[PDB]
């Protein structure tokens, strides 16, 4: 079946997204300006989709990518190596669609050929799933925080569970996401 959990890295902390849950940056809705990283913080900032994983590996390796960025800033003299980032644990329903149906149902029907065909399945999106214009907070079940010291090199991680969750019995959407 689809679902029931997926998993979100992010630099804010829950005092904001436990209360206000994830807000997508805009009214973008081209799953594929989304899927290939037009629409989002370093492109257009502007993606209706929230990219969330089924995979917590996935999110852990996003995370340490973004601390070892901060490390080798502070080696370079260009911060302290100071790092938070935050790992939430989400329930998925259906406004919570995959990616890679998602994107084969756009390619096949607007795009060129360019990745329509020779795209496998640990090639094309695999865990990633797509939350249309809202995460709310009832959602957001719990969050790994992440701290490294950029001075001692001490990396500590706690974990902090949302009041606001609703247990329901939900999984993400079976379907792709189609606009319109
Ligand atoms: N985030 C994931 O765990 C994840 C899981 C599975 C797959 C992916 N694949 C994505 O990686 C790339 C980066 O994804 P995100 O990190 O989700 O991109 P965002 O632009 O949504 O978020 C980046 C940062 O931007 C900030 N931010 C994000 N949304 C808002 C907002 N609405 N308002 C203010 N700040 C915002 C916040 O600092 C956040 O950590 C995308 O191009 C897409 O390919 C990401």
């Amino acid at each position: 079946d689809p679902p029931a959990t997926v998993y979100r890295y992010d630099s804010r902390p829950p005092e904001d997204v436990f209360q206000n849950g994830f807000t997508a940056w805009g009214n973008n809705d081209n799953v594929l300006e989304h899927l290939t990283g037009r629409s989002s913080q370093v492109g257009s900032s502007n993606s209706a989709f929230v990219s969330t994983s089924s995979s917590r590996r996935y999110t852990e390796v996003y995370l340490e990518h973004r601390m070892q960025e901060a490390v080798e800033a502070e080696r370079a003299g260009r911060g302290t190596g100071h790092f938070i980032g935050y790992i939430y644990e989400v329930r998925a329903d259906n406004n919570f669609y995959g990616a890679a149906s998602s994107y084969f149902e756009y390619v096949d029907t607007y795009g060129d050929n360019a990745g329509r065909i020779l795209a496998g399945a640990l090639a094309t999106y695999q865990s990633e799933y797509l939350a249309h214009r809202r995460i709310p907070p009832e959602n957001i079940r719990r969050v790994t925080r992440v701290y490294h010291n950029g001075i001692t090199g001490e990396t500590t991680t706690t974990e902090y569970s949302n009041a606001r969750y609703v247990s329901q019995q939900t999984r993400a959407n079976p379907n792709p996401y189609t606009s319109r």
